[PDB]
């Protein structure tokens, strides 16, 4: 589809089995999920942006579903105040920023 | 254009006379520049990221040049890690996403 921002352009996903509110964020090198107990082995990370620091856990091959589209790679978890999809998934789905 | 995301979507910009470097972020509202100078008066504000609540200083109705675009809004100048072109901007000049 196409999404303008006027809005924030947020979608649904589709990840470990539940659906979510996430934003697709071209600003997000990586996928920065909110706080969820998902399975399996995990690291811990220190990632940044305005105001500082949190403290999250980099999983590896996570498969979420974004409006249909499949994407499978690295997710973030942790105290963010929003769910961000980023560069990593958003090139997995064919997505663009075109003007 | 069209711009993919396998690189980070950074972008000449001219903003006071002054040529930029700054990053397409579409999970920004707003547009938040590194410390500089800019003409005219200006208000603080506060604003949320990531990691919590800094102070900015909140320029009206700058002008700003983005890949040859023309954009007139607000600009926001304080500690952010990287210079970013938030939706408040990315609208003015017809930015998209496709997927
Ligand atoms: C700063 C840019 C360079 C990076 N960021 C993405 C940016 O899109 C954020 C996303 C966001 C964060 C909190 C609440 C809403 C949106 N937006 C933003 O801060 O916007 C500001 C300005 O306008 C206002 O609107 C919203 C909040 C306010 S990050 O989140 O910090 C981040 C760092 C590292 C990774 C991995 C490790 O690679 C992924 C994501």
């Amino acid at each position: 589809p196409q999404i303008t921002l006027w809005k924030r352009p947020l979608v649904t996903i589709k990840i470990g089995g539940q659906l979510k509110e996430a934003l697709l964020d071209t600003g997000a090198d990586d996928t920065v999920l909110e706080e969820m107990n998902l399975p399996g082995r995990w690291k811990p990370k220190m990632i940044g942006g305005i105001g500082g620091f949190i403290k999250v856990r980099q999983y590896d091959q996570i498969l979420i579903e974004i409006c249909g589209h499949k994407a499978i790679g690295t997710v973030l978890v942790g105290p963010t105040p929003v769910n961000i999809i980023g560069r990593n998934l958003l090139t997995q789905i064919g997505c663009t920023l075109n003007f």
